[PDB]
Formats: C-alpha cells, structure tokens, sequence
C-alpha cells in the first residue's frame, strides 16, 4: 500500500519581479511541480477586463472566446503573466483559466495597496492570492483549509479529491496529521472510494450536493475518528501529495449522536433526588464537573460518564449542590487552533450565573425564594388566542438603560435596572402607565438575556452620572487623549459632555470624540451580543452574583403586567454567538462542540459573519434544540408572552416552526415575530423570510410601508438622507430644496402605504398608481412583491424601531425648510397614524410619542446614555446635542448641519401636544374591532380605499371598513362602518366621495377638541368631509338598532 | 417487481413562447422540480455577450461581475430569461451562470437558423441545446454519460449504483432504452447484486479498482447482450430513476472472446486453397464481404459465419479473388451514436 509523500522539489523563488506600469501574476502548478515530465501551457489563459471597482488594466481583451491572453513565460513551477497597467495604483480583475473555464472558482481581484511588490501568485481553485511563488508552494503542499465534509457515518464530501487516484481520512488522536522529517504521512488512515451523494445527504445540505462523495471503509470506527483530528487527503498514483485539507464534522455529529442527544435533558437539573449535570460534548476526550465555593475556591472536581449513543456526558450529585457554581473541565480537540484544547468552560444550558458569567450557578427556577408574591397566580393581561386578539398588538420597544438612565424620579439605585418599573411614583413608570391605559398593548425589551459587551462588575465601568476622574481610572485611553486635562477637574462627565456641546461643529466633533472613549467602558449595550441565552443580563440587576437577576426579572414582568397592564415580548438573537475558537473569553458554544453550533465558510471553516460577529447554525439539530429549550424557561419560569428573533432569515423556516409548536405545548397564545429579510441562506435552507412564512402564523417586520412613509431606505448617506422624502416629510406635496421625486414615484409610495394600512396582503386587490386593478403580490417594492402576507397578523408595520434613524431625525432630514416646529410635530404624529390605524400589528419605538431624537445617531448601540436619552421629565427631544459617530454618520454631516437649525427644537409644549396625539391614535384603534380584523379573508371582504388611481390627490389617504349587511356579521354593535382619513398635505382637502352618507367624528377625536389630529375638520350635514392641512379623521359610520348596508368593496 | 418510472410530475410545456426581435431560454432545474419547497431564482444570470461570431444580442452587459442579468421569470420547471434582440437572424453567446459561476461547461451558442422558434431549453452541466422544456426534462430524467463498466463476463463496475437499493443491467436489441409515454422503463433488464471487485479484475483495471462492484445474474446471455445496447439503471425503493447510464464493455469483449479470437488470423488472406476473409467484430450483429470490380461495381454481396467463442466473422472465396476490391458491410449497434449502424 502506497505512502503519501510531498515532491522532491526546493521552494520557489519568483523567478519573475514585476516593474514600473505592469503587474505579474503566477499560476503555482501543482500539476506541473508533481510531475518530472515538461508542461504545455499554452491552453492557459487570463480573462482580463476593466469594471468600475479594477480599472487599472491596459488593453484588456474583450472577447471571452479570446484564448490569445497565453502566458508571459514558464518553469518548472508553473506559468507567469506579465500583465501591462495603466497606473500603479488600484486594482485588476483576474480570472485565471485553462481554455474557456475558470481554473480559480472566485474573480480574482489584484488590490496593489495590499501586494506592494505587484508580484502576486495564485494556485488552481484556492481563489487566496500570495506575495510569493514560496507562500503559494508552502500552502499547496501543506494542510490547508477545511475543505472536505463529513456529512453522515459513510459519506465525506471533497471535490479536491474528485478523480484523484489517491483519496484517503488521515487521523490522529493527541497530534496534528502533518508530513515527517523525510516528508512521508505516517499517521493512521482509512482509504475513501468513490460514491454518489444520498438522497437524505442532498436534502440536508443542498449547498454541497454538487461535491464529490465518498464512501469510508466498513470498518470506521467513527466515534473514536471523532476524539482527535482527521485530514483528507488526495495524492497520485506514486503517492505524491496533491491535497491535504481539514474536515468538517458537523454532518456526521448529527447523523451519529443527535437522535439519541435530542432526547436528553441539558443544564445542572435540580429535582427531587438531586441534581443531574448534563453536557452534549460528542468530540469531547474528557469532560468534568468542577464545583466552587461562593469565594471560587474548588470544592469538588468530579470526571463524567459519557453516553456513546449520545455524545451527552453526565454527572449525579446531592441536592446539596442548590446555589453552587460550576464549569465544565474540557478536554477537545478544537479543529481552529488545531490541538486538544485544556479549558473550563461555562454551561450553554446555564439559568444562573456569578459576575461576568464566569461561573454557572445551579439553580432551581421554581424557587419560592427567587419568586415575586403571587407570581404562581399571573397571568397575561392583554388576550392573544386569536387572529382578531393578536391584531390589537400594539407594541411599544424599550431599553433598560432608555427608560430610567435619565429618570430623577426613579430612585439613583434603581436607574437602569429592571427593578425601576417598580418605581410607581416616577416619570417614566407613570407615563407607561398613561400610554398602556390610552392603548398600548405590549412592552418589547431590547436584549435581556446575558449579553457580553457590558462589564458585570461595577468598579471595571464607569458612566456619565460619575465624575471624569472615574472614567480615567477605568479607562487608560482616557488618560492619553485631548481630554486628558479633565481628570483633574471635580466634574462629572455628563457635565463635561454638556459643555463641549457649545463648540461642537461638524468641523469640530468633540461631543462624539469622548463619548467614544465612554463607551468602552459604559453599562450601555443595546445587547445583540449573547454570552448565554437561558439567564437575565446581570447589569441590569441590583447584584449580578447570584440568583438576585432572576427574582428582580420575574419581579420586573409582575410590575409590567399587574400595575402597568401591558404584555410582554422579549427580543432575542438565536443567529449568532458574541464569540467563537478555543480562546476567546465569551466563546461557549464553540469550545464544547467545536465547529458544531457555528456556520462555517464551505472551504475554509472560517466561522461565517453574515449577522454580524459569529453566526451560528441553527440548521444543526442540538442547536435547534438548544434554542427551542431556551425558549420553553423564558415562556414558562419567565412568563414572556412574544419572542421578535433578531434576523430571522438566518433560521430555517422549520426550525422556527419546530420550536413555535414545542412553545405552544406549554402556552397556546405564544406570539413569534421577527426579521424575515434575505439573509442569503437559501443555497442552504428554506429560510425564515417574509415570503417563506405566508400563513405559517409567524409575523415578520414589514418594510414596505416603512421605507413608503419615512422616505428613501436604509443605507442612504449624504444628501440622498434629504432628497428621499416620504408620505410625511411631504414627498411631492411640499418638496424640500433638494427633492426630485416624480409624481409617480409619489403615487407608488401611496400605493405601498395603502397595501400596509390593510395589513400588507399577497391576494388584496386595490386601484394602483396608474389606475389598474392589482393584487397585493403585483405591487412592487424594490424587484420584490410587496404584499406577500395570508392575514394581517403575519405583518409588523413600524416607522421607528432601535436601529436606524429615529422617525424625528428622518423628518429633520426630509422636511422642507417651510415646515415649522408645529407641522413637523403633526408629521410625525401623521407618520405614525398609517401604523396605528392600520390592520397590521402596531410596532413603534420608545420615545416616538415624545418626538424622541438621537442627534442623528444611526446605529446609537454603543453611543451610551447621551445620544439614547429619552427625557420623562419632557423638556426636550434630545436633539442637537451633538455631531454623531464620525465612524457611522460622518458621511452625513454636511446633510447635518444643512438641515440641524431649520427648526426650533422641542419643548414641554411640543412633547405633551405629542404625547396627547400619540394616545388619541392608540385610543382610536382599540376604538373598534373594524381596525383589528386579524383574518386575511376579512380583510379583504371589508377593506377597501378611496382617492386612488391615475388621477389621486397626493398625501390623502383614505380607508374604508366596512360592517355592513355585504360583509357578512356585524362586528361593531354600534357602527355600519369606518373611514380613515390621513391628509398628509400642507393643503386642505375635500371628501365628497361619501355623498349623503351620515357621519360622525369619533367620540375619542371629538373630546380631544383643539389638541385633536382632527381638529378642524369638518362634517357637512350633506355628507361632505373637510380635511384640514396635516390631519388625520376617524369618520364613523353609526348603526341604526340593525345592520344596514354601509361601505361595500368594489371590483 | 418494481417498475422503474420518471418522478410523479407531468412534462412541461415551454410556459413562455419568443416573440419578434427577442429570444427565451428555460433553464430545466432538475434540483428545483425534485420539490419539496420553492426556490430563489435571484442567484441565477446569464453573462451574455456580443462578438465577430455571433453579434445579434442587444445591448449586452460588459461587466463579468454583473449578476444583473437574472431572470425575466419563473415556475416549478425553473427560470427563464426574455433575452431582447437586434436581428432575428445569426445567433448569440449564453453563459449560464449561478453568480459569477459557469452551470453549463461549455460557452453556449444559440443558432436561430437551427431552431426556428428562438425558444430553447437547457440543463445545468448538459452544453445541449433543446427546442422544448419537455425534449430537455426527457434528457434530464434519462440516460447520460457512460459511466458504467462491464469488465468481465459476471461483473459491471459502477460507482452510481453504489448503496442505491435499486440496480439493474437495461437492455434492448434493436432500440434504444427510453422511458415510455407514461415515463416507465419498460426494456428487459437483469438484476444486479453488490459484490467486491475480483482479484483478476484489480489487475487489469487498476485506475477502476475503486469503482463499486456488481454481480450479474447467471441466467445472462452475455452474447446476445454485446448485440445491442445496454443501459446500467440506479432507482429508489419505489422505482423513482436516480441514474441512467451507457455501459462501457470492452473488458468484457476481452474476457468473453479475446482468448479464442487471439488464436485466428485476420484480414482477406489468400492461401492454397482460396481465400479466408476474416474480421473480428464481437458485437456486430450483421457482416457481409462486399466484393467489388476494378470499376467499383458490386460483384458479389456475401454473409459472412460468427464463430461464436471468438465473435470473429469470416467467409471463404476462390482464389479467383486475387486482386478484387472490398469492404466489409457492418450491422452495428455504436455507442456514441446510440443506434444501430
Ligand atoms: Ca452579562
Ligand atoms: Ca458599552
Ligand atoms: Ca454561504
Ligand atoms: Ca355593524
């Protein structure tokens, strides 16, 4: 049996140096170097071409039949291409091939900022690029990359190993599988045979069913392959090493242990008859309990029994262990560092835990001890059993550190902790209070799960309430900076800060410059960085050692509901992990199962970053599981009522279908919502998206009517920020002096706003921008479909939400120098009337109702208490308080200061006139349950709109419900029907469209009086409605002591 | 015994016709009708391109990086894109790509003079052009590649057929195996069994040593097999068709005659007492000696005798035959044209 060896050949050494106006570029021939035997190159060639990005090309063939582009010269390393350039500086598009096909599956992109020398060489199907012919040969001749694929207990997937004669699963148990002194692969191995991919393995893994299979030996010991490394490796005939790439093992993880894992209980789990320590670890070559005294000090080490059907290991001890600390001592081999790893680490399945998350603690969440008062006995205060229950959903997006950072009424010890929803007597808890009672339904809390970007322990952070010598001390940076002179001064930074204000400009930044520096070492986090996903965040706790979280959390839901009356929603990020690989601090999940719980690139293993940080995989069956047991404690020993997952489309549709059926087991009403936008993972899966979940029940953020009523999207910088105004920035109606937008690109917005209004449905028909009948689905918005839901309550319509620009802000940047303080007021009180009085379910930001602002902070997840302040105490806004993130919104600072002084910035006036509009909208949509029909087919048997087509007065939208004798039952006892008015114009408008038709104001607007959205308007007693300038009217059509005909659809 | 069928999904029927001054390619996706769930299209473009060859493109994206080309629209059977055009006759340049990645192999040239509806179909890694969606899904549930080896008398190596719970040697004299109108392989077939590669046949294939081994059955009549094709078939439990294949049988040729047909001479050789004609064709199912006149003319047509052990023909002349022209005529079943030449 043959030995796999490397070739007998010295490294390489250029052979080519590229000068002045032209690059060169080498093809290290693996082919060419194995072999004694001289090569023709002439079949090689470069498709070189100038774009927008590479232009720095001189002369590039057009015709990509043009073969002519041969090598410059050979050797026996390969060939080389001196390529001639225009200019030095740049870069150049590369695809290097043999005849017409690409021998780099990638476009090779030759940046020379990157490759100083401009001597730069590539290898077949690497796609990377080498400063030298040395770095090329070291990496072809070595392991590289983690190419190959164990997908089941039989089957590895390599297409580097397809029709190579030598394809063998190298393994090693407490070493690295590498060539010796005399270059020859020792190490054990099993040897591969060519296979064809199983109809199970393609459904699985679509994205690798075009990858080469192959069929291990009967007599695999595939569990002990499992303890250490394996390799696959490609070599000749003779056993000249062509490949060697590390493998993949998450396939064949699921296929051996997940059957029987699935069916086992994780965590430190305290019942009667003591407590059972349970950790999935299938690689793992040791796993024990460590056990710790309250001082940290080791109390008990004990070694683990595995499970071999499982992977699981498992550890029984004495109730006794109730309240101590622990970590589990691993022994792996973690495929990043390429070694058997030595480390303690936390539990995934952890539901308690010490300062900082360094240790988990046993707990039993049933506790009386770590219960409120009758917490045995709460229940939901707002119903969610049905369509037309859930449809009421108006919901109301809060921060710990948001709603009592700022508050003087919420006791100093309290602020920015759960346990300030207690406080009855304070600013913010009192204006919840008003806002739950005038309609808001739901409280949605930005992460409060365990985050890792805040530092749980009180002496290594230091805020803004502080003096500027605590910064100083905590911050070494701080010390070494422009504001190095205030350590000295006896003032707190909130104090400094507010005096930078006066000279800061966009030309000097100097608020955002140290608030920077503040924010690496502040307790402000929006939290979409989790540490671990089964324990309340420890920061916003009075004491974070120790179960104290858990029954100041529980103690937080029971003040929600009881004495605030509003449900509960918390948001969660399932997508990715704060950190992964064997060293990082906040790596859990990745130092028990390494490259199990993370999405891996398909060729070199990198944990991907699509979400941002390190995406997680909740396509694998122990990650899902994961996820659904951690949604079954915050549903039962935490009560939650909705979870919102943060980017959705990042989970597989029947994952989050799986875990909703498995929540429903344990509360039927459970409400799941997210962000279903592409995530580009259907190469993978069938993803969680807006189009995917039509009439599944699960509810996706709704974008449409979003961008239609704020202006533009996101993603727009500079001037673009002013020019894409919206219905409600008065797009078309009254233009700002930057504004281009068309008549129809007017129209198509108020065509976007109606089909949100009536809950954004596929099969909804309506009258569009040029006249024609069409269905929701027909509707674009962006190459997409805009309608694409089955009822309303599958649509999360919203104009203000954490990230992006606050709804405030976007009207700053939109509004025509011509709107005054008290337009723009009614703009966002317009703005947001489309959501409230819309079939979809209401989602609004905290703050929108006091014209809340960020000082044009896009992304204010670290930009601390300063920019996310909301003032309960209602003197202003929060606006111009300084320049933005220079990092994030320096593109805009131009835009900025154009539009900053415009107009006046709020006062106690401004914010109680939009306090009072805010609970006449909320008021108005529990007014009737004409506004909440929950049932597509309703929907569209009772809503309908008027001023639409071709012809259509733009900024007036009006809707119409009926509850007529057409519709079928009379769902409102005292009304026939509705009409929603919303004059999103600086004229005043007409409605002669319901002629002779007896209407009333509602009583809710009537009261409200001259602080009414209606205010003015006017309602002849031939049926003619008068719509005054930035107005919006609930018309009611009243029911006679029987169900008349009242405002049937029309098609 | 199961019936090998087509999956339960009617043929398609083009779903969008050309019009003037425009061309439509269907892309048959065979991942994409296999079910289960829907599919997003958005990945998939065309680089399309105009050059000396063919020029009747309008206006066709320069940028190689430009995913932008994707498709004019879709169905179960897969996308489509309305190309538009300058001419309606030449031709144009389709790359079928899946971002800036090649589907088809080879660069595609639609010739509008060799179909005269400018309404094609293709099939990722096929280079074949179709007039229809349904000549294309045909093709795709069908017989592709030869990538089965009959190397001896009892074994046929095949790694497609591996671990398939399905696995049976088609076969057809005068025709070739196809699906009928209902999408079954009605055809005679032979059912094969998993075995491991002889000790004899290791030696003399060594670069298919690997491949999966299958035994045949002992009832098989490999002769009257070697007259016609044959067709290696991989189905599920229920009979659905994973893999059809042309079967490769030149080790087989060796092992079943070349030990007797090794022992003759061949050629017209002219001895004492006439003149033998002979000529080794183990799978020709006809050979007639064609004498002919110094003017070309046809003096004699005569059928030649199979020995059986050698599958050599040959036929004996007077020695009058000295200086006469020739040719032998074949009745042969050809691989790479799949009929009966
Ligand atoms: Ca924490
Ligand atoms: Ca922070
Ligand atoms: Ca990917
Ligand atoms: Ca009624």
């Amino acid at each position: 049996d043959v030995v796999v060896r490397l070739p007998d050949v010295a490294v390489p050494g250029e052979a080519v140096t590229a000068v002045e106006n032209q690059a060169v570029i080498h093809l290290v021939d693996i082919a060419g170097i194995t072999s004694s035997s001289a090569a023709d190159y002439s079949s090689k060639n470069l498709y070189l071409w100038n774009n927008e990005t590479c232009d720095a090309l001189s002369a590039p063939v057009a015709d990509w039949n043009d073969v002519s582009t041969t090598p410059s010269g050979s050797d026996k390393y390969g060939p080389y291409w001196v390529i001639p350039l225009n200019k030095e500086s740049g870069c150049i598009n590369v695809i290097v091939r043999d005849g017409t096909d690409k021998l780099i599956d990638s476009d090779l992109r030759v940046a020379f900022g990157d490759f100083t020398d401009r001597t730069v060489s590539v290898i077949a199907g690497n796609s990377a690029v080498y400063d030298s012919r040395a770095d090329a040969f070291r990496a072809a001749f070595g392991v590289a990359l983690a190419e190959a694929h164990w997908v089941d207990k039989n089957t590895l997937l390599w297409p580097g190993g397809q029709d190579k004669p030598i394809v063998r699963l190298y393994y090693s148990h407490s070493s690295k599988v590498a060539a010796d002194g005399e270059g020859k692969f020792t190490d054990r191995y099993l040897k591969l045979t060519p296979t064809t991919v199983s109809q199970q393995v393609s459904m699985r893994f679509p994205h690798l069913s075009s990858y080469a299979a192959f069929k291990l030996p009967d007599n695999a010991n595939v569990d002990e392959l499992l303890q250490g490394e394996t390799v696959a490796i490609a070599a000749a005939e003779d056993g000249i090493l062509i490949s060697a790439t590390q493998v993949q093992t998450a396939g064949v993880l699921d296929d051996a242990y997940a059957e029987a894992a699935e069916a086992l209980s994780y965590g430190a789990q305290l019942a009667d008859g003591g407590v059972t320590f349970r950790v999935w670890a299938p690689t793992a070559q040791q796993v024990d309990v460590v056990v710790y005294s309250a001082d940290k000090k080791v109390i008990g080490s004990h070694p683990m029994t595995r499970d071999s059907a499982s992977g699981a290991w498992s550890w029984q001890g004495g109730s006794d262990l109730k309240g101590a600390f622990y970590r589990y001592a691993m022994t792996v081999y973690h495929p990043q560092s390429r070694k058997v790893e030595q480390y303690e680490v936390t539990d995934p399945y952890a539901h308690s835990l010490s300062t900082n998350s360094e240790y988990s603690q046993v707990v039993d969440l049933n506790d009386s001890a770590l219960k409120p008062d009758g917490w045995d006995n709460l229940t939901m205060p707002h119903a969610q059993k049905t369509k037309a229950d859930l449809a009421k959903m108006t919901i109301h997006e809060s921060h710990i550190r948001d709603l009592s950072a700022w508050d003087q009424t919420v006791p100093a010890e309290l602020r920015g902790k759960y346990l300030a929803l207690t406080a009855g007597d304070s600013n913010m808890v009192q204006h919840l209070k008003t806002l739950s009672a005038s309609g808001v339904t739901h409280v949605e809390l930005l992460p409060v799960f365990d985050l890792a970007t805040v530092n749980e322990f009180s002496d290594k952070v230091a805020d803004i309430q502080q003096p500027f010598s605590r910064l100083c001390e905590v911050n070494s940076a701080v010390k070494s900076s422009e504001f190095a002179g205030y350590c000295d001064s006896g003032s707190t930074v909130e104090e400094v800060l507010n005096q930078l204000k006066q000279s800061d400009s966009q030309d000097n930044p100097q608020v955002q410059a140290l608030n920077t520096l503040v924010a690496q070492t502040d307790s402000y986090n929006w939290g979409y960085d989790p540490f671990h996903y089964t324990v309340p965040e420890g920061s916003y706790a009075t004491d974070p050692e120790g179960t104290t979280r858990i029954k100041e959390f529980r103690t937080m839901i029971q003040a929600i509901k009881q004495d605030l009356g509003m449900n509960v929603i918390m948001d969660v990020v399932y997508n990715h992990t704060n950190a992964a690989g064997p060293t990082d601090r906040t790596s859990v999940l990745d130092k028990i199962v390494p490259w199990y719980y993370q999405r891996l690139n398909e060729t070199t293993g990198s944990v991907e970053s699509a979400t941002c940080c390190s995406d997680s995989a909740p396509e694998h069956r122990m990650f899902a599981k994961l996820i659904a047991d951690s949604l079954a404690v915050w549903t039962t020993d935490y009560k939650i009522d909705g979870f919102r997952f943060d980017l959705m489309g990042y989970h597989p549709k029947a994952q989050i279908l799986s875990a909703w059926e498995r929540i429903k087991a344990l509360n039927p009403d459970i409400y799941f919502f997210g962000e279903g936008w592409d995530s580009n993972q259907s190469d993978r899966f069938e993803i969680a998206s807006q189009i995917n979940l039509k009439g599944t029940g699960i509810g996706t953020f709704s974008d449409r009517l979003r961008d239609s009523v704020r202006g533009g999207g996101p993603f727009d910088s500079g001037d673009a920020l002013r020019q894409n105004q919206g219905i409600g920035s008065g797009a078309g109606v009254l233009p700002n002096e930057l504004a281009s937008l068309s008549d129809d690109q007017v129209r198509h917005l108020a065509d976007l706003t109606r089909l949100g209004m009536a809950g954004n449905l596929a099969d909804f028909v309506m009258i569009d921008k040029d006249g024609a009948a069409k269905k929701g689905s027909e509707i674009d918005y962006n190459g997409a479909p805009g309608g694409y839901a089955a009822d309303p309550t599958e649509v999360v319509n919203y104009v203000s939400k954490h990230d992006n620009q606050t709804l405030w802000d976007m009207i700053s940047y939109k509004a025509s120098q011509e709107a005054d303080l008290a337009t723009r007021v009614r703009m966002q009180a317009v703005s947001l009337a489309t959501v409230m009085l819309g079939q979809g379910i209401a989602f609004d930001q905290q703050g929108s109702e006091l014209l809340r602002s960020k000082s044009f902070t896009r992304d204010s997840y670290d930009s601390g208490d300063w920019f996310n302040r909301v003032d309960y105490s209602l003197q202003d806004n929060n606006y111009n308080v300084g320049m933005p993130r220079i990092s994030d919104d320096g593109s805009n600072y131009e835009v900025i200061t154009r539009v900053k002084e415009m107009v006046a910035t709020p006062g106690e006036a401004e914010l109680k006139q939009m306090t009072a509009f805010y609970q006449e909208l909320t008021e108005l949509r529990k007014s009737s349950p004409l506004f909440t029909l929950g049932d597509g087919s309703a929907v569209m048997k009772r809503v309908d709109f008027r001023n639409t087509g071709s012809d259509q007065q733009a900024g007036l939208l009006v809707m119409t419900v009926d509850d007529g004798m057409k519709a079928g039952a009379s769902l409102d006892s005292r009304l026939d029907g509705l009409v929603v008015a919303i004059n999103a114009a600086p004229e005043s408008r007409t409605l002669n469209e319901f002629a002779g038709e007896t209407l009333q104001l509602s009583a809710i607007q009537q009261t409200a009086g001259e602080n009414s959205l209606a205010n003015g308007v006017q309602i002849a007693a031939d049926g003619t409605v008068t719509l005054p300038a930035w107005s919006v009217a609930v018309l009611e059509l009243p029911q006679g002591e029987a169900q008349g005909a009242g405002l049937p659809v029309s098609s």
